[PDB]
């Protein structure tokens, strides 16, 4: 019982999802502390520090403990969750994993995330840009994780209530495998307009090495073609998802993925396979001419998304497309 | 006085084709091949079992032994393949105001490697769903055993036995079907590869297998997408590159040409395949590579009727 629990706090009742490194399911701290003696002061600790805004020291004499908390919050100034760890007064705290506050706005398409949350999923925080971010920046290119579909499926229909905690395989940017613990949930919150946006709220972590059977995967990667990059797509709002090759430097998705048109005007109309020559934002022209060609994945009952495959057009595509 | 059950009671099937017998089903449940002398270990009657399993082995036929002295009663059932070779031997015992329940009924079947055709039983067919009275037993191409679209855990490994099969390894699992009429079952197998007597001095390379139907009981993104990439009029099935042989069905499969066909009897092509009514019916098809595992490599192909013009460009006459 040495080491910190972090606990989510954005449910009804603060609810574990890590001791230590390791995950917990969501785990309500009155299940997961319902043999404790210190349950009723640990929940005292936690509901301070969401009033506080604080790292708070509490003390509880009569059993020589000291509760320490620590606040993880998100850089729009919302609590995401709590970091927890008791113990003998005089006694020093185990180090703390840092854990990674970040959001996805579902209605935007946009994430925003931290220097934590970027560091422990292994990218290099001096050369990454913490706001207006694709989905696609955040989930890895080509490789899959435990129940990324329900990512996937999370973002494309937003339905509010939905929780998951997972822990996934990555590669950082030096080349090395390493592992992430997360937690998300989806909620309504008040937008600009007077309209609620869905806003996926989560807090990652780096979790301890520990590190398969996937024949589906094998043939999707064999189906890759040169030239031609993958992804996917939500089909309503064009906003990307996912990498499953590695991203085309064809235009700019990544500027586009929080400013200015996702697409050329003229060709919102346009948006069993589907094929077409679509204007996308470039990098040093307005518009670059892409062929793609769109495929309706069913994520869940009554859930698509798009698969996507983008490639230079040829100059006989450009001409049937009605382009110069 | 009801006397205790055996640990035997549920019946044991055993495999018989390694060194010692290993159990790989307690009633319908799986085992992963386990030794009879670890799986029994401490058991009174596990010489008796070894005996009975030696002896059934040897006649070939189904044994009964009533041993007052030790209030015991052994019963095996052999598991037998159409061409005499025994799979496995199924046995229960128990003490004699015991009795046994149904016995699950196994399905040997085998697949040859080196000829890259199956045969089956009216057993392994009833077991896996598929419908006997429809069914042939022999000749049968890989892909007519596994499962059409639907993917199974280690998977992978049977396709790789299939294109570049190799001797003394085996497989135990259960896996999720659909029957021919829409219904979900669920199966267990067993499976061993070894080399055998060849009819033309070179041996063949051959998986003996048993399954039998388990009890009723996914994350899987890139299935979704394989699924979502499904198209009208196409059908997808994975290919031996070597030999050209049909080893599974992503989609259902196709009508217009006899896939069926043994050898007894990205890129693309117009490829002459063997027709049902006529020798040669021409057929569109895109191949792309798979590694199954390093160094092993199928091929998915993508089969679909060829346009005029298709026909016309692969300087095929109509």
């Amino acid at each position: 019982t040495h080491d910190w629990l972090l606990v989510e706090t954005l449910g009804d009742e603060p609810a574990v999802v890590a001791r230590g490194r390791e995950l917990k399911k969501l785990v309500p701290i009155t299940t997961f502390l319902r043999r404790s003696p210190y349950l009723a002061a640990v929940r005292t600790a936690i509901a301070e520090t969401l009033q506080t805004g604080q790292s708070l020291t509490s003390i509880t004499p009569k059993h020589d403990r000291v509760i320490r908390t620590e606040p993880v919050i998100m850089t729009d100034g919302r609590m995401h969750g709590v970091q927890v760890w008791s113990g003998p007064t005089d006694a020093e705290p185990p180090d703390r994993p840092i854990p990674g506050p970040l959001k996805w706005d579902l209605t935007r398409g946009v994430a925003t995330d931290t220097p934590e949350s970027l560091t422990n999923s292994g990218k290099n925080p001096e050369v990454e840009i913490t706001y207006g971010r694709a989905f696609a920046e955040d989930l890895p290119a080509r490789e899959l994780n435990p129940n990324e579909t329900q990512v996937l499926a999370m973002a494309v229909k937003a339905k509010p209530g939905k929780t998951l905690c997972s822990i996934w395989d990555l590669t950082d940017w030096q080349g090395t495998p390493i592992r992430i613990g997360f937690v998300a949930r989806s909620a309504l919150e008040p937008g600009p307009n007077g309209r609620d946006h869905l806003v996926a709220r989560a807090m990652n972590w780096r979790a301890e090495t520990k590190a398969v059977d996937d024949l589906a995967q094998r043939i999707l990667i064999g189906l890759a073609q040169a030239g031609v990059h993958r992804a996917l797509v939500d089909l309503k709002t064009w906003t990307l998802l996912k990498w499953l090759d590695q991203p085309c430097s064809f235009y700019d998705w990544r500027r586009s993925a929080a400013d200015g048109p996702r697409l050329h005007p003229d060709d919102q109309h346009v948006i069993g396979s589907a094929s077409h020559v679509l204007r996308l934002p470039g990098h040093d022209v307005d518009w670059v001419p892409v062929h793609v060609t769109v495929n309706r994945i069913e994520l869940e009952p009554d859930t698509f998304a798009g698969l996507v495959a983008l490639r230079l057009p040829t100059d006989e595509e450009l001409a049937d497309a009605g382009l110069p």
